[PDB]
């Protein structure tokens, strides 16, 4: 059973590494194809980003936003890792598609702050995920707090399953126009952030593009989708390892990568 041993290696991976591992890998459907602790919660932490991204997209394609838009601010929206939006601090705004790009792309905290903002805040945010179908995952705090990943709370997490559908219902499912839809499956494939962690565990053929997330107490994150030859999927992997350093943290989650594939390219 493919499965059996994708279940068993991650147990192994859990147990060696002391490690949680959340994992769904869906259709484009929303199919389950396989997961582990898949509806087990877990901080968002930056994976919640993407879903930004194409609330922000969803409102270019109905006209209710511009992506051209500039958004002005000044050096109160700077806070920790915020890269972007240092360097054009002096000019003073950056676009509605700066930013969300910067944020997609490069994680950037305060161009994430600057979108909550213009769509409603961490109340708009959840919204958007009802909207699209997800009743699970919710975010009610803005940068850096929504990290804080505190033992047992609920807030700003997710669950690997509902995340990986809300990936495919941006993705496959219709939330956004072709054009739009086509911008942010490019932008997945260029983040600038996840070379280390899932991508680099897959095969150097699949199309893959992702979203990574790093938060206190042990989280590491990375969801997005594959394209195994004409195969699509949308995946969430969500893990906590509080012992492990931000590198073996980083491999942990190349890893997940390895299992993954062992068990696309066993089922085929
Ligand atoms: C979101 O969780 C969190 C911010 N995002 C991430 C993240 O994982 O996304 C981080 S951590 C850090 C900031 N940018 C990093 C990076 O160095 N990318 C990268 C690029 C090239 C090579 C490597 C490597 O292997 O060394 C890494 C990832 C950030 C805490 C919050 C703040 O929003
Ligand atoms: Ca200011």
């Amino acid at each position: 059973s493919e499965k059996l041993t994708f279940k068993t290696d991650l147990e192994k991976l859990e147990r060696e590494k002391a490690a949680q591992i959340g994992v769904a890998i869906v259709d484009p459907q929303g199919e389950i194809v396989a997961g582990h602790r898949m509806a087990q919660r877990f901080a968002m932490c930056s994976t919640f980003k993407f879903p930004l991204a194409a609330l922000v997209f969803e409102r270019i394609d109905s006209g209710t936003e511009r992506g051209d838009r500039k958004l002005s601010y000044g050096p109160d929206m700077i806070v920790e890792w915020s890269p972007a939006t240092e360097r054009f601090l002096a000019s003073g705004h950056m676009t509605v598609l700066e930013a969300a790009q910067a944020a997609v792309q490069l994680s950037d905290n305060g161009a994430t702050n600057l979108l909550l903002r213009e769509i409603g805040g961490p109340a708009a945010m959840t919204q958007y995920f009802r909207k699209i179908g997800d009743s699970v995952s919710r975010l009610d705090r803005k940068e850096p707090e929504m990290n804080d990943n505190t033992p047992g709370d609920l807030r700003d997490t997710t669950t690997p399953i509902a995340m990986a559908r809300t990936v495919a219902k941006v993705l496959y499912g219709g939330a956004l126009t072709s054009t739009s839809t086509h911008t942010i499956e490019r932008w997945l494939i260029g983040n600038q952030t996840g070379d280390a962690t899932l991508r680099a565990g897959f095969p150097k053929d699949w199309v893959v593009g992702e979203k990574t997330g790093t938060c206190a107490n042990g989280g590491r994150n990375d969801i997005g989708f594959f394209k195994a030859q004409e195969r699509d999927y949308a995946v969430a992997v969500y893990t906590t390892a509080p012992k492990l350093s931000a590198v073996e943290r980083d491999e942990l989650v190349a890893s997940v990568g390895q299992v993954i594939t062992q068990l696309i390219l066993s089922t085929d």
